[PDB]
């Protein structure tokens, strides 16, 4: 793989709803956004069936839950602009119409909720640079204009907070290396300067925290290969050297807290199955890979129902979402097969950033 | 003291927002529930002010934020039966009128939000039973009939969730040692036997999960010092031996987990003062108690703010709300000295148990 | 239990040869050091035979290896002065006579390698003071002069090397409080001042290190269950808050770590059988007590052997000695039943500190 | 780098005296053998003076020290043949001359202490595979006949005892990949099978054990790299994927132990000064790599004095032997500068392996 190379990524956004429902959000064939929730918060649920939401969009959907539970999505429309639409009540299926946030986008956007409560959407602009806007008061339909904090990002941006509310933003640079900027104070436009985590970096990245409070990055390396880096300190300065896993990936990771606290991260593997590796003890050695049965044709897409069991959402080769999850919450359960969450075909709308 | 002591417990009770504006409720002279809130979620704030809730009470106020963001209190009425009043949309202060769950109720309310989005009340009954009452859907003013667990309480009770969702309940049995229940299955109508967990305990149990994913229950002893059990495995039978830690405390005991994901428990200490002790190390052994300066009258009530700092609430010794609060986000933070939030004056409603 | 109760000791001394072949020595009713050994350094080894050393003791008697590997013991003589024996090649059952090192002895002696391989006497001196005296040159019988380190001493005390070499020492002070004494710099005759650690202890006590190069100490406490502190920084002066553990003993503790790196403790129980706890994750919480059949006389004496297997000694009622293993080196191994070191009955020769 | 390098190794080995000082053996432009200690256990000591042994030999010198504290030297002779060499007492500059222990050796010697006392030494054979031959008595000179092991060596072996007493065998295969062997009981003449642990590695294998009993493997990898794999279990089966640590490193690496349980590992890096990494808390992530000032010729040899204190040995570019250490015993302890130890100049006597 070349260095400049961005690994595939998730075919749909997921969210929790209020009561903890899994919720999922792709594209189809029509260019449209569609939708599909569990009927109840468990993963051998019934789903409800599939559902069009109109209006052709050019990104992947970010989808964040707001501060009162209601679930909104943000996307790319035809004019390159920012639109999104939201449940108009926690746990309903009654959506707005696609609304304009305006500016001009070239990224998938991504959404952060930030310790007060507001929304805050962050993206790549017309100029390369990161901008972003953000709910002016609590879940609610007032916006900001839009602001830029600078830099040229060659990937598309990732946001998480720290564990003293502080917005942290992540993206890859016109060198290829992954650079961040953050908050200075909680949920607060008081920004710091870009600064590198040198390594060349072949995905997005994606952050996670741990138990301890430190935020943990883990992207695809110029060799093919995971790695990761993380928080040491109290701070956003104060990082450890970066640290490669053996085994070759073919996709952008995906990582979860399992409910015994420890890591688990999944990818599409050399052999175009999906791989699994998780710590062994707490900040611990990593697991060799485990393989799942079965070809998948995106990144992995990873969420948790209301009972802590880990559930994997994946592109077939169909074209069609297939999910597996795990059989008890208990982290060396077992796990089902895949199975078929049938009535679209869905594409992979992410904006192509070259 | 007595192996049937009950230690004296916090005189407010609190809740984060959807916005995560702190909100305490507290009893008045009046014998009327009054409230105030931060204008902003940060400990520095400007307080709101007082205000009251029209209706006479008998116990202490229980509060729990709903699945869409919307607070919601319960208390003891006039008439022994449970009463319940909601913020009629988040982070806004319109509220309904007392509303009426029924029931016979002798011990104060304790509300515990399952994994599912539901309200459940737990009380002793006028049998001395634990009893239950959950709402039918999330976050919706549709309640289930009335429903016994059965035992004998002489303790409030206390319930958490565990890492899987299941909750879990605490109390003090007839023969003073701490009993427990729980349910078999996340979110379900489907529960254990009562089973003790041995050890006199002479105040409230409190119980907080640390990162693991395991249950840490925190109690003042016969000895009139602070004791605490917790789950070695990944069950709700599987428990550690108890340990006391030196030093008579004389209230409930209050505890925390800060950013860092370390434990504190705060509590009054035997010179009538605050006393706090920390883990200074993951699962770790403690710190020696360390004492704040001032005369306080009742249990500590703890909060966390926005941005991660802890807050701290008592009664004073002129019978008002006093507070203090960790200067910066950072576990060895100096702390503030105590500072008034005027305007009225409180009574402990606590129900009286024998 | 009264304050100034010490708990009954244990009946053997234990060391490991340079082969690691365990070696037992006690007090037989001649009022003789006796002592017994593996033939083969594995818990299920045979032992070759009770063996007299001829001289009247009247302590209990301490052993050490030598920085060479030779075995010396220490023991108070009729003449309240202090003796020592040695094994004249390391593995070797050939021993010196007793030889005098003077001074006036009113405790069992304590034993220490200093980390330059010279061996390290602590007593109770006549004038209840705690006096010491040490070998001039690594593993050879040159010794220095009696010199005072001050002090009341109440229990014997105990010696352990920090992780940087600075030999600590323990001990019970007038008040029936447990005070300590360090040196300033590694194996060099520059000492510290007395320091209380509070709490009363009703045992000596004993010390041990952690994986992290911190220093834990076990006693019994004044309500006759067991209680530990740590050190939390590092120095010898930073100690965490004391924990209790319940249960009642009737015993000093023993305490050893296994070769996962947690620590063990037994004691003799409530019911006169010996007890064991273990810490159930690194730091972690205690297990519940765990009983093995048998009624025992004495405290446990526990030591490692070569394949990391733990074995216990204690006195039984027919007042030999009698053991105990690990049937694997794993630890949840199971355990053996007792069995009889038979040959000599043996006796309580600790000196009686009132 | 090609798969097939073997990165550079240490120019002198080290060992502690029974009394702790530090006594170093290296071969000089005579192809002798001479050594130097410490005239007392610290690092600021003064060293006696560079002293030879008469004989010419064709390896790099092996030491340790018997289970009675005499150091034993191992080398290959003019003959290819394993010759050994002891001190007559413990603590004492008397010696053997070089005694015959016969063989065809075509590799350095690894020599290990078995925990019943028996020094064991593993070489590479005339026939490429491991041979190896052991005291028949703890620290007596009587050894076994030479017997093979089998398998197919391109590095020299690297043994350690695990955690329950059985040696490990470590050694890159003919495949390039490391392989690894071990006792099935502590102390036995009863080996595994070979296994491999996959991955191409570029040094000889480096070995240590951390706090939990578990062992862990660094080595330079394909990309010139650290990597490094550990044990997860209990057995000498169950290990981890292997990770890399990035930065480029042009040496072997050498592991130690601080006194707070952390590991560090020194290598030269890719501008040829010494770097340094460490494990910021337990289990834990990496430091970034930190650089000493000083351009050195060799691999690093670490060990430790009788206060803790890490001490680092290399040549110098004037091909004589240079040291530093830490001022204080204490992870964030400052470090010294480079010092010499004058006397004699070195050289690399390892032997060449293909």
């Amino acid at each position: 793989i070349e260095n400049s190379a961005i690994a595939l990524s998730g075919i749909v956004s997921v969210a929790n709803n209020a009561d903890n429902r899994l919720e999922v959000f792709g594209v189809s064939t029509d260019s449209a956004v569609w939708h599909n929730w569990q009927t109840a918060p468990l993963p051998n649920s019934s789903w409800a069936g599939w559902n069009k939401f109109n209006g052709v969009v050019t990104s992947k959907p970010a989808v964040h839950r707001n501060s009162d539970g209601r679930l909104e999505v943000f996307v790319r429309g035809t004019d390159n602009a920012l639109w999104h639409n939201w449940q108009t009540a926690a746990d309903t299926n009654t959506w707005s119409s696609w609304q304009p946030l305006y500016g001009g986008i070239t990224s998938n956007p991504e959404v952060c909720l930030n310790s007060d409560g507001r929304l805050e959407v962050f993206v790549r602009g017309s100029d390369n640079a990161l901008w972003h806007i953000w709910q002016t008061a609590a879940h609610t339909n007032s916006w900001s204009n839009w602001k830029s904090l600078g830099g040229t990002l060659t990937s598309n941006p990732a946001a998480h907070l720290n564990a003293d509310g502080r917005i942290e933003v992540f993206a890859r640079g016109a060198d290829n290396a992954l650079w961040h900027i953050w908050q200075t104070a909680a949920h607060t436009d008081q920004w710091s300067n870009w600064q590198s985590l040198k390594s060349v970096i072949t995905s997005d990245p994606v952050v996670i925290n741990n138990c301890d409070g430190r935020l943990e990055v883990f992207a695809r390396g110029a060799d093919s290969t995971l790695r990761h880096i993380s928080q040491i300190g109290s701070d956003s300065v104060s990082w450890s050297n970066w640290q490669c896993l053996d085994g070759v990936i073919t996709s952008a990771p995906a990582a979860v807290k399992n409910i015994s606290g420890q890591l688990e991260v999944f990818a599409r593997g050399a052999d175009n199955t999906l791989w699994r590796t998780w710590q062994t003890s707490h900040n611990g050695p990593w697991s060799n890979w485990s393989s799942f049965t079965g070809i998948i044709a995106s990144a992995p897409t990873v969420a948790k129902n209301s009972d802590g069991r880990i559930e994997v959402f994946v592109l077939g080769l169909d074209k069609a979402l297939w999910h597996l999850w795990q059989t008890t919450s208990s982290t060396t359960s077992s796990w089902t097969t895949w199975a078929l969450i049938g009535g679209i075909t869905l594409i992979d709308a992410s904006v192509i950033l070259e």
